[PDB]
């Protein structure tokens, strides 16, 4: 039997709650552990998530000052490696996103004028979300071009540092390549390969995922550039990636879908992409060897899966 996936936009509203509960910031090694003011205010962004539905305006929250702090700091930091390491991709939306999005030192931007930007780019658009959802939800996701986003802020007694994915993260390491029409539909496909695969398989999409979207190296020109999240939104690793102490490998799905990694140092390995239509290409040939009686395309007009079968 095949696993449920949604086959509307709406549909999304039905596991998008399905999180794990007892999140990060009751860990007693979470940098916010000890605070009672981030423990609550982590409660109040999962409320958000948890009370959102598809097609309302995300919530606007006003973010405290020691927050505001936090995401200077972090904003500031990485601000200076982008011009050197981040893709074109980056650079070419990034002062679009100072200009229409608030995206500054001083302001957390809010997720409704960020998402709306991103609609306005390649019809991507914001969910927010409350903790971490199953792989095959959250890449499930993608297949709509949603993406799942967090709304709270790292604690600012180590804006360096941050287990878990935060609005910095999101803003600074996601959603710029989300604005690139290329990245979209790489990233789309994934979404695509996910619905209906057998867990096995979410797993495979998962590492391709994380060699890509998380920590992919991309061709340009002549050189090599950063598109990955986790590395644009990493000062340390970011710099890391491009030095000569990493592997680099061409991006090959047979082997990059069962590479081993681990989420706590920075990453011995990075697959290098020739393109985002390349490995679009690669993810399409990829998923035609997931077990599933069917095949899938989204609707874009209707924002409905249309399923054949095979
Ligand atoms: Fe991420």
């Amino acid at each position: 039997t095949v696993p449920w996936f949604p086959r509307t936009i709406q549909e999304l509203d039905r596991f998008a709650n399905q999180i794990l509960s007892y999140g990060a910031e009751l860990d007693a090694d979470h940098p916010g552990f000890k605070d009672p003011v981030y423990r609550a205010r982590r409660k109040q962004f999962a409320d958000i998530a948890y009370n959102y539905r598809h097609g309302q305006p995300i919530p606007r929250v006003e973010y405290m000052e020691e927050e505001k702090k936090t995401w200077g700091t972090v904003f500031k930091t990485l601000k200076s490696l982008y011009k050197t390491h981040a893709c074109y991709e980056y650079n070419h939306i990034f002062p679009l996103l100072e200009k229409y999005c608030g995206f500054h030192e001083d302001n957390i931007p809010q997720l409704e004028d960020v998402s709306q930007f991103l609609q306005t780019c390649t019809g991507f658009r914001l969910r927010p979300v409350a903790g971490l959802l199953s792989s095959r939800d959250f890449l499930g996701g993608l297949a709509f071009r949603v993406f799942h986003c967090t709304q709270y802020i790292r604690h600012g007694s180590k804006p360096m540092y941050t287990p878990e994915p935060d609005i910095c993260h999101e803003l600074l390491g996601h959603v710029p390549l989300f604005s690139d029409r290329s990245f979209a539909q790489f990233s789309q496909e994934i979404g695509l390969a996910s619905l209906g695969a057998p867990d096995e398989y979410i797993e495979k999409l998962a590492t391709i995922y994380w060699f890509t979207v998380e920590f992919g190296l991309c061709k340009q020109g002549d050189s090599i550039k950063a598109y990955g999240a986790g590395l644009l939104s990493s000062f340390g690793e970011l710099q890391y990636c491009l030095s000569e102490k990493p592997k680099l490998l061409p991006l090959e799905l047979e082997k990059t879908a069962i590479q081993n990694y681990t989420v706590t140092e920075f990453q011995p390995l990075y697959y290098v992409a020739e393109s985002f239509n390349d490995a679009k290409e690669k993810v399409r040939n990829f998923a035609a060897t997931i077990p599933r009686p069917f095949s899938v395309r989204y609707d874009p007009y209707t924002q409905r899966i249309e399923v054949l079968d095979n």
